[PDB]
């Protein structure tokens, strides 16, 4: 009988009781951008828009995981640890010797369908577990368990650990927070997608910038994650969502996203903002995969990718769901090292950048150039290579 709708405010002049009056609830109130997450009645639509304090409503999106099960391969068919072929072609082991992202003011966050927080192969990494779902902010455990895969698949290609068992992540020493904004069926709202965001800026403890020196991200004394990682996408373009994604990029958060399936011309949101890395997908011949839609910023292993899978096993998914978090582990190892040396990050940087000095200039002049020379609608930059990214970081 109602329906869910977010309404940016003044709020100076914006009064929640006046929602709650027309038959309403207020389900979220942001604390880092103007806006509230509401249901109301449809009859009261138009109240809401005219009442004081509200300046825009819109409504709430879908948006969905864009990961499968792979049409190919199966599961981890050897009880030693395999190392995944994408793993490899992203040029991480090596690299692991000088960081594996076990820097202690790193963390990734991992915005999926919840984690399987106990698998031996994750859970000396994940960090805090949280889940956003209709909402209503929870950091039960049994809220936050994964209860599809998918987002237990994307953690361990990030961060699966460097052991004798299972399979291995990109940064395999990164501390990981869960961000569950997926139910089981791997969809979810722009507004819990949005309030999970919020949560990785927050952090555990619940303040943006507890210090008040103005670092987020990349401060010791602050628990802000430094990587967003969204292997989902939506077809729309919100202004609370976009505020919401500002607000991670000025925190100083690099934030990456898968590019879509659709084979469609461009990326899907969130990754088709300018502020997000968009991401698509190659497979183990180093071909785009058809269904990577095009323009992405770089590309990454996409096809036939093994990581690990609830109860504690392995699977092989396919989707630029699975080639985003390659890029996130890459950021991860770049933002370590950077760290490690300079005793803080990296600025985020631009789409466009070709610096030395920024995340995103580093991943791009680092990237394996495949195809049309230079950018190209399929490969963006090219495939993101972390040996050579971290040796540009500290250069
Ligand atoms: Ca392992
Ligand atoms: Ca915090
Ligand atoms: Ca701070
Ligand atoms: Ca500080
Ligand atoms: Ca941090
Ligand atoms: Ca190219």
């Amino acid at each position: 009988n109602t329906i869910r709708v977010i309404v940016s405010v003044d709020k100076a002049k914006f009064n929640p009781h006046e929602v709650l009056g027309i038959g309403g609830h207020i389900v979220y109130q942001f604390k880092l951008i103007p806006a509230v997450v509401v249901d109301v009645p449809a009859n009261a639509v138009g109240k809401l828009k005219k009442m004081p304090g509200v300046e825009k409503v819109e409504f709430d999106h879908q948006a969905v995981l864009l990961g499968k099960p792979s049409w190919l391969g199966g599961g981890s068919t050897q009880p030693a640890q395999t190392i995944p072929w994408g793993i490899e072609r992203v040029k991480a082991p090596s690299v692991w010797s000088i960081t594996d992202g076990s820097v202690s003011v790193i963390q990734v966050a991992v915005l999926d369908t919840g984690v399987d927080y106990d698998h031996p192969d994750l859970a000396a990494n994940i960090a805090w577990c949280v889940s956003t779902l209709r909402g209503k902010v929870s950091t039960k455990l049994r809220d936050c368990a994964d209860q599809n895969g998918h987002g237990t698949h994307v953690i361990g290609t990030i961060a699966a650990l460097n052991n004798d068992i299972g399979v291995v992540g990109v940064a395999p020493g990164v501390q990981i927070y869960s961000v569950r904004v997926l139910d089981a069926r791997g969809s979810g709202s722009y507004s819990d997608i949005a309030i999970g965001i919020e949560q990785a800026i927050l952090g555990p403890d619940g303040v943006a910038d507890k210090d008040g020196d103005g670092i987020i991200a990349g401060d010791p004394d602050d628990d802000a994650a430094e990587v967003i990682s969204m292997s989902l996408g939506g077809p729309a373009d919100d202004s609370y969502l976009y505020d919401m994604i500002i607000q991670a990029y000025n925190a100083g958060i690099v934030i990456v996203a898968a590019s879509g399936n659709e084979g469609a011309p461009s990326p899907s949101y969130p990754a088709a903002y300018p502020e997000v890395i968009a991401v698509g997908a190659i497979d183990s011949n180093d071909n785009i995969a058809s269904f990577s839609n095009r323009q992405p910023e770089v590309s990454a292993p996409g096809v036939d990718i093994l990581s690990t899978y609830p109860d504690d096993s392995y699977e092989t998914l396919m989707g630029t769901a699975m080639a985003t978090p390659h890029v996130s582990g890459v950021v991860a190892l770049i933002q370590a090292a950077y760290y490690q040396k300079y005793g803080k990050i990296a600025p985020v940087g631009t789409f466009d950048d070709i610096s030395k000095n920024t995340v995103r200039g580093i991943l791009h002049i680092t990237a394996d150039d495949l195809g049309p020379t230079g950018w190209d609608a399929d490969y963006g930059y090219g495939v993101v290579r972390a040996a050579l990214a971290v040796q540009a970081a500290l250069g």
